[PDB]
């Protein structure tokens, strides 16, 4: 969740320009981002954001059971550039916008806003209400073509925040054997036990959620690492970048 980036990342932007939302949101999904090309000073413009992805597959829920993915996103602009304030927001743009909270990454980082989680049925598109600065009023912001990078995200993340897997990625072998057993769990709580014996005798018992589908069998040898399931992640976190240039107003 954009928590997750927050609470555990200063800069959701690394060195290289990857953003930190990939640290756990493992697998690629394109996204789309369009602002006007120009912009004159405080000015409120609009940011479209595209987070597009296939509303008929269902992804695998904490609970285990399948259901509907939901999105968020992390949008870095220019210094000086800040989500526009609702007095600011005509009512037209407001409509485009919808129920949608964006808020600061931090207080200190007013240019840099987040949303989310939110369904993505209703808002695999979403539209976003900046105000320009101004350079007469802003010397940390001049009349320059400025970048602008975003990451749009949807679905659930294969690890938190602990470093612990979530159950919506692979599991593997934690050693090399010959699997003599394989358990489910319940019926409640769903999941497996995989016992692998190893080469030298001793049995070792890998523990998988419910969620990902088993890809083995009894009787089966496995490598080390090998995959014991599949990769139940249906979802993707991309990222994009544009520009804009803020106008010098000639008088
Ligand atoms: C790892 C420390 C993470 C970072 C950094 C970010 N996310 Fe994440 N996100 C992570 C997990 C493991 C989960 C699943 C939690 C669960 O058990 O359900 C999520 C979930 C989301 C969601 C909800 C998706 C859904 O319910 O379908 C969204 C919208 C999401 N994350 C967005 C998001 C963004 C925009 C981030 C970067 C700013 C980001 N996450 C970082 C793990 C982590």
């Amino acid at each position: 969740y954009p928590v997750f980036a927050q609470q555990n990342y200063a800069n959701p932007r690394e060195a290289n320009g990857r953003i930190v939302c990939a640290n756990c949101h493992l697998a690629q999904k394109a996204v789309e981002i369009e602002v006007p090309q120009a912009v004159l000073p405080d000015t409120v413009f609009e940011a479209v954001i595209e987070l597009p992805y296939d509303k008929q597959v269902k992804q695998v829920l904490a609970n285990g059971k399948k259901g509907d993915l939901n999105v968020g996103m992390v949008l870095i602009l220019p210094e000086g550039f800040e989500l526009a304030p609702p007095d600011r927001v005509p009512a037209e743009i407001k409509e485009k916008v919808g129920n949608l909270y964006y808020q600061p990454y931090s207080p200190e980082q007013k240019n840099i806003l987040v949303v989310g989680p939110v369904p993505g049925k209703k808002y695999s598109e979403m539209v976003v209400p900046i105000l320009s600065p101004d350079p007469a009023k802003n010397k940390n912001v001049s009349y320059l073509k400025y970048p602008i990078y975003f990451g749009g995200q949807r679905g659930r993340g294969q690890v938190y925040p602990d470093g612990k897997k979530s159950n919506n990625t692979i599991y593997n072998a934690s050693a090399a054997g010959k699997i003599v057993a394989i358990t489910a769990l319940s019926e409640k709580k769903g999941g497996f036990e995989v016992s692998i014996e190893k080469a030298n005798g001793e049995v070792v018992v890998d523990k998988i959620p419910a969620g990902p589908d088993l890809i083995v069998k009894e009787g089966q040898t496995v490598q080390a690492d090998q995959p014991l399931t599949n990769n139940p992640n249906v979802g993707g976190f991309g990222q994009a970048e544009t520009e804009i240039v803020l106008q010098n107003p000639a008088r």
